[PDB]
């Protein structure tokens, strides 16, 4: 009966969390949204009036441009899709369950292969992350024992603090490279790092997509390394926080009578 | 030395997997990509000649349209963002790490809150999925014991088969709708189900945004239920497959001496 009670309590807490978050986000974003929509409508009206065009023609043109944009066409000089390097980027985003969406299959045959490829490849990456976490815990224990100088395993709190510090350092080091090379601010770089590392992958900000990219040989390698390390660290941090949340739920159940 | 060897072997296998997958995907998709680009170029040239507009003016108009699209505007009628139910959909996509990208924060203050909200909310959903898997295993053992009529826990193989059957049934039941209600083909519905359930979330196909949606009260509830069950089942299946892959890695290590 304890497991059922814990399950029900967690479900209720998540429901309340979702409701509160929805209210807060709506209150934060509604005015901005409405203002942006009004600005777009004014711009569209001005363009239509200036060049004496018709709305239906503009709707057809925009539908064609929407089709072209899913094909892959952009307005500022993007790198080609479905070359070997682009395919490598795509499969890397697939196996990590990031799913930026900048590149998607469009043919029958590439979607069946997409399904089978993901079905065979995502568990391997999950196992790799688990093995990385185990190795990191072992090396942390060994380092601590050597510094003090088996039974020297660190507690969960210290592992959480170390993972937080590592994540902060990795994010600030990746941002220190993203900000100059891209046209991004430091806060935007940190936001992109958080969105990519947590495997949410909104897709609004994607790096390394500007055709000629200066040196472009070391830059792609550095991007790959940074994303890999960040994803590993954030995965481990989330697992530790989940363990702590389970302990807190147990305490909440015990206190209530 | 066994753990290091297993880590190295898994890394090498994943690297080879990525290379082969990139080569296959590129060979599958390059011709379609080139044909789509040529079609878009021809359409743009025909519009330009049709109405004698200069290229730069069209580039500016398309940049404005991209900015508008980043705020939610589409050529078809779509539901509003951030009212109260769009926010609920957004937070649901956030906590499950799906990240469709149809709705993203655009203000300073909504991005800090996004970071903290995700940091506190993703581990809770991970814990919920783990508890669901434990409860499912327990109930499966109970049903098996009752049918035969503690030590009656099923093997990993049978759990994998049952999870596969449940995933297929849930996908087919969800695809029974989504097909007439949204103009989608059955194969497209199955592809969308796989992409959403695995928490990849490309965002090319997103369900339940067409402004007026007939009943629209029961339909949203059914969509919520279907996505929740599918994500749970696919998460459990991936964990079981990861366990099997680890066993296979141990076997190949033993064979290589
Ligand atoms: C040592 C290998 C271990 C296995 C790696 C596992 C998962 C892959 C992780 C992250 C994907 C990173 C995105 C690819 C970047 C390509 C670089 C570029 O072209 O810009
Ligand atoms: C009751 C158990 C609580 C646990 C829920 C946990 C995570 C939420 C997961 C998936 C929700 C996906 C978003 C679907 C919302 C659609 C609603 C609409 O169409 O408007
Ligand atoms: C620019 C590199 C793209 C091809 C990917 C392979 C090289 C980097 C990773 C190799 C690690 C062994
Ligand atoms: C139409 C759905 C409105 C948004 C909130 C719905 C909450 C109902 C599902 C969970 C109740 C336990
Ligand atoms: C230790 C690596 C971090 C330093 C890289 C800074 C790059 C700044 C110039 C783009
Ligand atoms: C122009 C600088 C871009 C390359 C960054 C070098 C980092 C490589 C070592 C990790
Ligand atoms: C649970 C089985 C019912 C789901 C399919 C309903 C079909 C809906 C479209 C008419
Ligand atoms: C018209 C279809 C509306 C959805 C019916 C399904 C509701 C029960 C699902 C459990
Ligand atoms: C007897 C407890 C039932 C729990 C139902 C939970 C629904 C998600
Ligand atoms: C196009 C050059 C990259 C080829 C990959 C090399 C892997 C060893
Ligand atoms: C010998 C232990 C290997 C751990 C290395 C971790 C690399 C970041
Ligand atoms: C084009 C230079 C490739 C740099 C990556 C090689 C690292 C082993
Ligand atoms: C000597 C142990 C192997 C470390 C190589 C790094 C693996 C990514
Ligand atoms: C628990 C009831 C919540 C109702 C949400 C608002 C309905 C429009
Ligand atoms: C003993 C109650 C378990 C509930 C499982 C519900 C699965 C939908
Ligand atoms: C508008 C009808 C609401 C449907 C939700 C049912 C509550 C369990
Ligand atoms: C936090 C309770 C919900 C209030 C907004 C509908
Ligand atoms: C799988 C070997 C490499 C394929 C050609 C780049
Ligand atoms: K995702
Ligand atoms: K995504
Ligand atoms: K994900
Ligand atoms: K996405």
């Amino acid at each position: 009966n304890e497991d059922n009670a814990r399950f029900l309590l967690l479900a209720a807490l998540i429901v309340l969390y979702l409701l509160g978050g929805a209210a807060v986000f709506s209150a934060l974003e509604l005015a901005h949204e409405r203002q942006a929509k009004q600005r777009w409508e004014e711009r569209l009206a001005q363009f239509s009036r200036g060049h004496q065009l018709s709305r239906d023609e503009l709707r057809g043109f925009l539908r064609h441009y929407e089709e072209a944009t899913r094909a892959g066409i952009r307005v500022d000089n993007v790198r080609p899709r479905w070359d070997f390097t682009g395919a490598f980027y795509f499969v890397g985003t697939v196996v990590s369950t990031i799913g930026f969406g900048m590149t998607t299959p469009a043919t029958v045959g590439g979607k069946i292969f997409l399904i089978f490829y993901g079905l065979v490849g995502c568990p391997s990456t999950i196992l790799f992350f688990n093995l990385f976490l185990e190795r990191l815990i072992t090396i942390i224990a060994y380092i601590m024992k050597s510094c003090h100088q088996a039974g020297w395993k660190p507690s969960v709190y210290y592992v959480m603090l170390i993972l937080c510090t590592a994540s902060i350092l990795i994010s600030c080091c990746a941002s220190a490279m993203y900000t100059p090379i891209e046209g991004w601010s430091y806060f935007d770089s940190l936001y992109f790092c958080f969105v990519a590392f947590s495997t949410i992958g909104f897709g609004d900000l994607v790096s390394s997509q500007n055709a000629h990219y200066e040196s472009q040989g070391l830059y792609r390698f550095a991007n790959f390394v940074f994303i890999l390390m960040g994803v590993c660290c954030i995965y481990s941090l989330f697992n530790v926080i989940s363990i702590l949340i389970k302990q807190s739920l147990n305490w909440i159940l015990r206190k209530m009578d």
